[PDB]
């Protein structure tokens, strides 16, 4: 006898398991067991993943309901599982979007200058260099301090909460609450700090004192700062790191992007499509009985939308494992989700990766792994797939 198939399949972010194509072909919606012991429906075809993400009756907020089957333990207060809904209800959605666009004056120049300075430092130190800890993650942290309007010197400590805040654990994490409460206290102090007048926190600080937002809670204003720093830094740092592995393993593509940097945006869109940075399916709780393919999902059940199931589906993306810069449907992947919860930071995430890759290819055109690829250490029981160190030479 065997136990029910368990998720996730592998923490490795450099290869897709053969199991994904097997499930997609044979049972694109099927039952699995998560790390908490709950059962869930794993959805792995592009058609069914889109159907779940576009039907609001599959709710993100309701995954925090007491007694629900869980993917993992919460690392935030349950009301934060409704974060974007709370922001929208507060009338803050437009202001938050405007503050996180990469089009802000001098932001792209700041990204280029920061990437170039980090790379010059690595070149001075000499090979091997760690592209995660000494490139992708500090570039993400510096970008988010600038977008938030907070001091660059405060970034590293806020960043150190993330190895715990984005864990995918069977059980509650005592350290996640200690860091959450401290990071909220920091952002509450930022709202009260007269020197913070730019970026997202400068704008929220002004709206907080505007009569049209007098009843928005101080809890929400501080929560927006913690959550946008955390989700943005973990997502951009982890995507850039794993996209750099995808590129280093494709020297013909690396050479083409070095020669024709105008192709970098199309290259980043394909690097997003084949990305394995999300370690778990996106979770939703059914709020009604809903037919999904051959399964009638019942009210109260957990559904997991496997992004790589959709993004490597050959019925939507022919020769899915190949980076092809001339696809006719290039942005139709699900790397930023779909529907109500579509990533609000998509343009910023695209720009961070494009500028990071452009700077790396200019400075280190001969970039290559300095260790055999199997020697990368993949972080386990985490919401992202990332190597602990990314050692390169050039
Ligand atoms: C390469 C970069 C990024 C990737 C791949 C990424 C991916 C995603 C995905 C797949 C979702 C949907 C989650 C779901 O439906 O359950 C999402 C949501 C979100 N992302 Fe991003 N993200 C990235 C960058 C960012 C940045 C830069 C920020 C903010 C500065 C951000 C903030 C958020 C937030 C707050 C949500 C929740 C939205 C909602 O629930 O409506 N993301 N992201
Ligand atoms: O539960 C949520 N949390 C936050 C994202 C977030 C920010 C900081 C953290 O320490 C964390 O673990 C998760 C949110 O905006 N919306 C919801 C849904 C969500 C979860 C994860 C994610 O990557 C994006 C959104």
């Amino acid at each position: 006898a065997t136990v029910l198939l368990e998720v996730p399949f592998s923490a490795r972010g450099d290869r897709i398991p053969d199991a994904v194509a097997e499930l997609r072909t044979r049972e694109p919606i099927r039952k699995v067991r998560t790390i908490t012991g709950a059962e869930a429906w794993l959805v792995s075809s592009y058609a069914l993943c889109t159907q779940v993400l576009e039907d609001r009756r599959f709710s993100m907020k309701e995954t925090a309901a007491a007694g629900a089957p869980r993917l993992n333990a919460l690392t935030v207060p349950p009301e934060v599982v409704n974060n974007m809904g709370n922001i929208a209800d507060a009338g803050l959605r437009k202001a938050v979007m405007k503050a996180i666009t990469p089009k802000a004056p001098g932001l792209e120049q700041f990204l280029r200058d920061t990437a170039n300075s980090l790379l010059d430092n690595l070149i001075t130190e000499g090979a091997p260099a760690d592209l995660r800890n000494d490139f992708a993650d500090p570039l993400a942290t510096a970008l988010h301090c600038k977008v938030l309007g907070i001091p660059q010197e405060d970034g590293p400590k806020l960043f150190r909460s993330l190895s715990i805040a984005f864990m995918s654990s069977a059980d509650p994490i005592p350290a996640a609450k200690i860091n959450w409460d401290r990071d909220i206290e920091y952002m509450a102090g930022i709202l009260e700090n007269p020197n913070i007048t730019t970026g997202l926190m400068g704008e929220l600080s002004r709206l907080r004192k505007d009569p049209a937002y007098s009843h928005v809670s101080d809890e929400l204003f501080a929560t927006i700062g913690v959550t946008f720093f955390g989700a943005g830094v973990i997502s951009t740092g982890s995507f850039l790191t794993t996209a750099l592995i995808s590129l280093i393993q494709r020297p013909q593509l690396r050479n083409l992007l070095h020669e024709k940097p105008e192709l970098i945006p199309a290259g980043v869109e394909e690097l997003l499509r084949i990305n394995l940075s999300f370690a778990d399916g996106l979770p939703r709780l059914a709020t009604a009985d809903i037919q999904v393919g051959d399964v009638l999902v019942r009210k109260g059940e957990l559904v997991l939308v496997l992004l790589e199931g959709a993004n490597f589906d050959p019925e939507h993306f022919p020769n899915p494992g190949s980076i092809e810069l001339d696809r006719p449907n290039p942005t139709s992947h699900l790397a930023f989700g779909r529907g109500q919860h579509f990533c609000p930071g998509s343009a910023l995430g695209r720009r961070h990766a494009q500028i990071g890759i452009e700077a790396l290819l200019k400075k280190m055109p001969g970039v290559d792994l300095a260790v055999p690829i199997d020697q990368l250490v993949w972080r386990t029981r985490f919401q992202r797939r990332i190597p602990e160190r990314l050692p390169v030479l050039w």
